DNA sequence: TAGTCACATCAGTGATCAGTGGTTACCACTGATCACT
């Protein structure tokens, strides 16, 4: 919802020539009338990312572009960063340099556990998408099919976290409660991702969306100053005053959202227990109950775990069969989609 | 048949730090025989 007015400016010398100007002009004339299905044909060696950038800059909408693999989306995002440097261009689905599914091969009867290799810049781009989508309008996000996978609702991502502005009377206890309510950990000697350095008047944080460090220095029970500093060295960058912080997860949830998630988890657990009792799957129901028992208590303690997406609906408050809350909800009703 | 799912816990796997654990006499007096009257 919150989207600062951004203008897409392209400095690349490449411009439409010959068939390209007429093609893009007709594309715009025939897109302005509201038809929901739009088919473009286009070969290689012509700058498809360039055409997407031209459409983006002459449409001025938050854009979600769609790619079916890595060796396309990665360089597409790099290009749209090149011709849109001021605007935020990032890669969302990503999350790995390599991955192994937590899947079940039925033919071999093999349950393979989840394995991840999270690149810091890759998850930086992902969380930059999920955050700047709710902080600015000039956002271009590239994603694979997992963009239609259910994350948390953008409403909670934008209003159930906290905003800090200089010279406000917010106690340290409330700050720590909100930090542990926005999925952050407790680490002092080193500075890792999503942990708070708490030393007297100094509270240093590393957002998931900005890999750098944010330091707030207190004066009593009222914050005195706020700055952007390097994580491990504390290098001064600039002077900032207002920061609407976002949690280290896309499944943001305040206390009442924990209540809603717990109630939904309980009701669907009862439904699934009844279904498995009717199906005669005693061992399966037991395994699910042990997994959910480990996956209920520590959400109301801190929240962050592996497999939180499997309960994402319970966080969102939606119903079965309804479209899951995805990156589309983060976009407004006037967003642009590219395939 | 392959690029999709979160910033997690394992269970040791298996060197180093650090509690403990033990270990190593100049004089001086009486002794005293043959030193003395």
């Amino acid at each position: 919802m919150v989207r600062a007015g951004g203008h897409f400016e392209v400095v690349s010398p490449h411009a439409p020539a010959g068939d390209q100007p007429a093609a893009i002009d007709e594309l715009e004339r025939r897109i302005n009338a509201g038809e929901r299905d739009v088919v473009l044909l286009g070969a290689t060696g012509t700058g498809k990312s360039a055409t997407t950038a031209w459409l983006i800059e002459r449409l001025q909408r938050p854009t979600l572009v769609m790619a079916p693999n890595k060796t396309l989306a990665a360089q597409l995002a790099n290009e749209l960063r090149e011709m849109l440097p001021h605007n935020a261009v990032e890669y969302f689905v990503s999350y790995y340099d390599y991955y192994q599914p937590e899947a079940y091969i039925a033919q071999t009867d093999t349950y393979i556990e989840k394995d991840s290799s999270i690149n810091d810049d890759v998850e930086r781009l992902r969380h930059s998408a999920t955050s700047a989508l709710l902080s600015r309008r000039d956002v271009v996000v590239v994603a694979s099919v997992s963009c239609i996978y259910g994350l948390g609702t953008p409403q909670s991502y934008l209003d159930r976290s906290v905003e800090l502005k200089v010279g406000e009377e917010v106690p340290r206890d409330g700050l720590l409660r909100l930090l542990v309510d926005v999925q952050y950990t407790r680490n002092d000697m080193s500075f890792t991702r999503g942990s708070f350095r708490v030393r007297g008047d100094t509270v240093e944080i590393i957002p998931s969306y900005e890999e750098l460090a944010v330091r707030i220095e207190f004066f009593g029970d009222e914050i005195e100053a706020l700055y952007y500093l390097h994580p491990l060295t504390g290098e001064v960058i600039r002077q900032v005053d207002s920061l609407r912080i976002f949690p280290a997860t896309h499944y943001v949830a305040g206390p009442e959202r924990m209540a809603h998630a717990v109630s939904a988890i309980e009701e669907e657990l009862a439904e699934r227990l009844a279904e498995l009792e009717s199906q005669g799957k005693l061992l399966e129901a037991q395994r699910l109950r042990m997994r959910t028992n480990y996956d209920i208590e520590m959400m109301r303690q801190v929240g962050f775990c592996s497999g939180i997406e499997n309960y994402s609906r319970h966080i969102d408050g939606r119903g079965p069969g309804t479209p899951p809350a995805t990156l589309l909800d983060y976009f407004p009703e006037d967003f642009l989609l590219v395939i």
